[PDB]
């Protein structure tokens, strides 16, 4: 659609800035009333049976793009999970978009993984953020944990000043695939990080751990729709940056809305997108 060149889109910041950033807080509202015209079905998400597996009441994975688990014998609704398929930059369903876990979905959550062929886990919460549960420990603490057919093998970890890299090997007992989980751990409890450049080598470094070809890049927060949403946009503009030197922020972002409810969920992270594009194309 309607991308902008580099260069133009650097003087289009520095306007969305201008006027106390009247114009990102503009966009912003465009973003969320994008879809308000749209009634976009939760069938599955509001089921009664599926109620519990819902980290949020008010989060909901919309039906034409929720990843489906491969039924169980036995349950009618053992094919839900609250996760989304979301396009990145020239690819569809580049990410699945989902809820931290919950002890009640860890197998599903890691069933997921498997099924989809999934080599990637960013996670962009802490387990618990001041003092309020976020999300619960879906993977083993050292060496070996079982979820259901699936075991999981923690290899090795690196933790820098701003993220936690774990390599796990995971099996599937019907060790056979690497599972790479980027874990961004600088998010602050309020608001956005300070400075875009960790995030920006996140990014980087997490989107560039992709192989070819695996099965969709999980990325989730607590919600998987705030911090989400942001990692999404920012790796794929980075994407359209590298590949024509355009960019279509607000574009993309009114895109993704229709396949999982408020990603980029507040206006200071669409304006972090910004400041973070803006330190690659400047950097
Ligand atoms: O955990 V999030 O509120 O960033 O969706």
């Amino acid at each position: 659609m309607e991308a902008i060149p580099v260069k133009q889109f650097v003087k289009h910041i520095g306007e969305l800035y201008s006027n106390n950033q009247h114009g990102f807080s503009e966009d912003f509202e465009e973003v969320q009333r994008c879809t308000a015209d749209m009634n976009i079905t939760a069938e599955h998400s509001n089921h009664p049976e599926n109620k519990h597996k819902n980290r949020y009441i008010n989060i909901l994975a919309y039906d034409h793009s929720r990843v489906k688990l491969r039924p169980l014998p036995g349950s009618k609704h053992s094919d839900y999970i609250n996760a989304n398929y979301v396009d990145g930059y020239n690819k569809a369903k580049a990410y699945i978009a989902t809820q931290g876990p919950l002890k009640s979905t860890f197998e599903d959550f890691w069933r997921m993984i498997w099924e989809q062929n999934t080599g990637i886990i960013v996670m962009i919460t802490n387990l618990v953020e001041k003092g309020r549960r976020k999300c619960d420990q879906y993977w083993p603490t050292e060496n070996s944990e079982e979820y259901g057919n699936i075991i999981v093998t923690l290899k090795s970890t690196k933790i820098h000043a701003c993220y936690t890299v774990r390599r796990f090997s995971i099996r599937n007992t019907k060790n056979e695939r690497v599972v790479i989980q980027y874990h961004y751990t600088q998010w602050p409890d309020m608001g956005v990080p300070e400075y875009a450049l960790p995030v920006l080598t996140f990014v980087r470094r997490s989107s560039a751990a992709r192989m070819p070809e695996t099965g969709p890049v999980l990325v989730h927060c607590s919600a998987g729709v705030g911090r989400t949403g942001t990692y999404i946009v920012i790796d794929s503009m980075l994407q359209q940056i590298k590949d024509k030197s355009t960019v279509n922020v607000l574009g993309f972002l009114k895109h993704i809305r229709t396949q999982r409810n408020y990603l980029v969920q507040t206006e200071e992270q669409y304006i972090f997108i910004h400041d973070a594009l803006l330190e690659a194309i400047l950097g």
